[PDB]
C-alpha cells in the first residue's frame, strides 16, 4: 500500500506526460513549486531546515529541456535533464546519471527512480542496492514506478488532459487512491503545443 | 515466443549444493565453424582450423567468453567480457563493472541489433546483464536459485536447476542437458566451476 | 587572484590530507559543519534559504570512508564516496562521477573539482566546458585547484601535522594568502592513526 | 622518437580532418584499409594470424558518422562513433568510452587515443594507468597525441587540402617525418562538402 515515490510516464489519446508525486510518512511537510522549466519539492513554510536533516528531500522532480520532458524522485533530475541538453539520447542519459549516482544512502537504500519522453520515444529507469534497470516505455501503454514495492515499470490506464489533471490523477486517482501518504504532486503535459506544468495538493 | 526455439549465444551463473559456477554456450546458424579454446585463465571462442579469416568477415565471432580474476569469474558473449574482468581486477564491485562496460559498449550492431549479455560472480555475489536496443539491466543473481539468459528470446534472466560438480559438467549441461536441449543449433561450451578450492575451466563439444 | 573554491591534496612528512577553501563574492554567509566522517558547507544561521536561491552552495565538501578521504567543492563528494565505499579504484570513482554529474550549470559553467587519498594513492579531478581530467598525485608534492583560474593541478609545499593546521594554512598559509575573497575551510588529516576533521574561519 | 600509434585533428584554411598513423616495431606488418565510412588497421597478405597473437593490432582507425570523424588507436573508434550516431555530445562519447575501455593491458599499459570533429567542434582524449583526459580542440590550432612520449595534445600546423595529403603529412611531412617507425596511414578530410577518407603508405 505505501509505495514511496511515484513517477508515471506515457501518452494517451490527449497527449504525452510525466507525473510525479510524493508519498511520505517522516517528511510530509512538503509541497511543489514551479518554477522556470521546472518543479521543486520543497519544505512548506516553518520546515526549512529539514534540508540539512535528510539531502533527500528537496530537490526537481520535474525538468523541462526543449522538447523532452524529465521526471525523477531526486536531484538526479539535473543530472538526466542536463545530458539531455548537451546532447545524450534518454537512455543512455537516464542509465549514466542512475549508475553514477546510485540508490540513496537511508536506511532502506531508497531507490533513484527517473524518466523522460520526448516527441518519438520515451524511457523508464531504477537503480536499487540489488540492480540497474532502464527500459523503453511500451508504446501502447503509461507505466509507473515507485521507490517502495513497486520497484518495477506497471502499466496503468492514465487519463489526462492537462497537467492540472495529470498531477490530480497520480495524487487521488484510479488505482493511485490506493497507494498511502500522499503529500503533494505534480505534472508536465504535452498536447502538441509544448509542456505545460501544474501541481496538486490533499 | 514458443515456435523460436533458437536462444542464440547463452550464459548461466549461479551456485547450487557443489558449488558456484558460469556456464557459456554458442549456439550459431550462420557461424556454425567455432570452438572454444582454453587459456590462462580464459576461455576464447575462435573460428576452428580452416576458417581463420571469418574473424575479418564479422567483428561478433571470436572473443573470450569467461575471464577468471582472483575470486571472480566473468562470463559473456562478447569483448566486454575483458572491459569487465579488467575493471573487476582494478577494483570495482560486479555491478557496476558491469553496468559501466555494457552501457558503454552497448548491443552489437549487426542485422539483428544483438544484444550484449554477462555476469559475474565471486565468492559472496553474483550479477547478470544485458543491454539491448530497448535498454540496460544489471541484477542481482538469486542466492536460491542459479538463472540463464541469451541473446534471443530469453533475453531476461530465467531460473534453472542447473545441475553440475565439475567445469566439465557444467559446460555439457548448458550445451545438451535439461531445458537447455531443447535450444537450437548448439556449437560449443565452457564453463568455469569453483568447489571451493578455486576456479577450474573445461569445454564441450557436440 | 580570485580562484573560487580551492582543494588541496597530498602527503607531506607528517601525513597525508585533503584540504578545502571556500572562498565566494556572491555568497560569502556560509561557514563549515563537523558531523560523522563528514564536513558540510552549509548557510550560517538567518541564511538557510540560500540553498532554495543556488542548489550549489550547500554540500559535503569532505567524506571519509574509510582508509580514504574524499574532497570536493559539490554534492559529487558523495557521489564519489558512495562509490568507493562500494568497491570502485579512485580513479574511476573521480572519473565516472565527474562525466556524469558535469559542470555547474550557473552564470559561469563553474567546474566541480575533486580529490580522493587513500594509504597507497591519491588522484585529482576537475570537468569544465571544455573538458574532463582525472590524474595521479605526485608521491613527491601534494597539489591543489581551483574553480576558476587555476584549474589546473598546481604543485603546492603544504605544511601541516594536523587538520587544524591543514585547513589554517589553505585559508591564510603560504601562497594562498594572496587567494581573495576568503569565507571558510575544513580538512582531514591522517598522521597513521586515522582521519582526524577540522575546520577554519577567518 | 618513437611515439607508437599518432592521430591528429582540427582545421586549416582548408578544411577540417582527422589523421591517422601506425607507428610500429613489434607488428609492422599491417596496412589500411578503406570500407563504407571506414578505415580499418588490418594485417597485409600472409599475416592474418597476428590478430590471434595480439588483440590490439586490427580495429578500425576512423569512422565517419554523419557530419562527424572519429579516429582513435583501437575498437574504442567503433565505441565513440556509436554513441555519436545514436546522439551523445562528443565529449561524453569519448569520455565514456575510454572510461570503461580504459588502457591496453599490454607490457606497456598502453594508452587509448581518439578525437572526433564535426561542424562545430572537436574533442581529443587519452586514458592512460595514471589517468583519463578529454578536451576541447583549440579552434586556432590543430593538434595531435601518440601512445608513446606525446601522451598529451600538442599544437601542429598541419597543412593538407585532401585526406590524400592529410595521410601523407602525418606519415612523413613536417615534424612527423622525426618520428620512427613509420609504417602505414589514414585520414579523413571535409572541405564543406563531405567527409572522404584516403590511406598512404611507405
Ligand atoms: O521525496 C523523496 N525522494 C527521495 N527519497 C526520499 C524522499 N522523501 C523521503 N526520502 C527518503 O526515504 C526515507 C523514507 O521516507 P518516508 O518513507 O517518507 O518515511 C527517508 O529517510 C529519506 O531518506
Ligand atoms: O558468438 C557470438 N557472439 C556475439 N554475437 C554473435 C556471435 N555469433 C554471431 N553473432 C552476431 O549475431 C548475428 C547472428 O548470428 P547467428 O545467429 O549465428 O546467425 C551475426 O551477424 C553476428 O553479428
Ligand atoms: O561552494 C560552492 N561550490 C560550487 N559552486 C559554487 C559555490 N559557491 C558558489 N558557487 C557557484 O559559483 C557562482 C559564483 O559564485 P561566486 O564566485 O562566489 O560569486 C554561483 O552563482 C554558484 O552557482
Ligand atoms: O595499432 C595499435 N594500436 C594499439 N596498440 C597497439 C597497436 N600496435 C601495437 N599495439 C600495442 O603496443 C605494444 C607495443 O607495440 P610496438 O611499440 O609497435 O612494439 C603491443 O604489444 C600492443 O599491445
Amino acid at each position: 500500500m505505501y509505495l514511496g515515490r511515484i513517477l508515471a510516464v506515457g501518452r494517451n489519446s490527449n497527449g504525452s506526460f510525466v507525473a510525479y508525486r510524493v508519498s511520505s510518512r517522516s517528511f510530509p511537510n512538503r509541497t511543489t513549486s514551479i518554477q522556470e522549466e521546472r518543479v521543486a519539492v520543497v519544505p512548506v513554510e516553518g520546515h526549512e531546515r529539514d534540508v540539512f536533516r535528510n539531502p533527500y528531500i528537496a530537490y526537481n522532480c520535474i525538468r523541462i529541456v526543449g522538447d523532452t520532458a524529465v521526471v525523477s524522485n531526486g536531484s538526479h533530475t539535473d543530472t538526466i535533464a542536463d545530458k539531455v541538453a548537451l546532447g545524450m539520447n534518454l537512455r543512455d542519459a537516464i542509465g549514466l546519471s542512475l549508475l553514477a549516482m546510485d540508490y540513496e544512502k537511508d536506511e532502506l537504500n531508497t531507490p533513484r527512480i527517473a524518466a523522460a519522453i520526448n516527441g518519438s520515444e520515451a524511457f523508464i529507469g531504477i537503480v536499487t542496492a540489488d540492480g540497474l534497470m532502464v527500459s523503453r516505455v511500451p508504446e501502447e501503454t503509461p507505466v509507473y514506478i515507485s521507490t517502495y514495492e513497486q520497484t518495477e515499470p506497471a502499466a496503468t490506464e492514465f487519463k489526462a488532459g492537462s497537467p492540472e489533471e495529470a498531477a490530480e490523477f497520480i495524487l487521488k486517482g484510479g488505482e493511485f487512491a490506493a497507494f498511502t501518504h500522499p503529500v503533494t504532486a505534480a505534472a508536465a503535459f504535452n498536447d502538441g503545443e509544448g509542456w505545460n506544468l501544474a501541481t496538486r495538493e490533499m
